[PDB]
């Protein structure tokens, strides 16, 4: 259901990484 290969489940994890938000302070 949530394997590492199935990137369809990574999207929920990609949302967890709000780096693009931290890069806005220096971008």
């Amino acid at each position: 259901e949530k394997d590492l290969l199935a990137l369809d489940s990574w999207k929920n994890l990609w949302s967890w990484f709000s780096i693009t938000n931290w890069l806005w302070y220096i971008k």
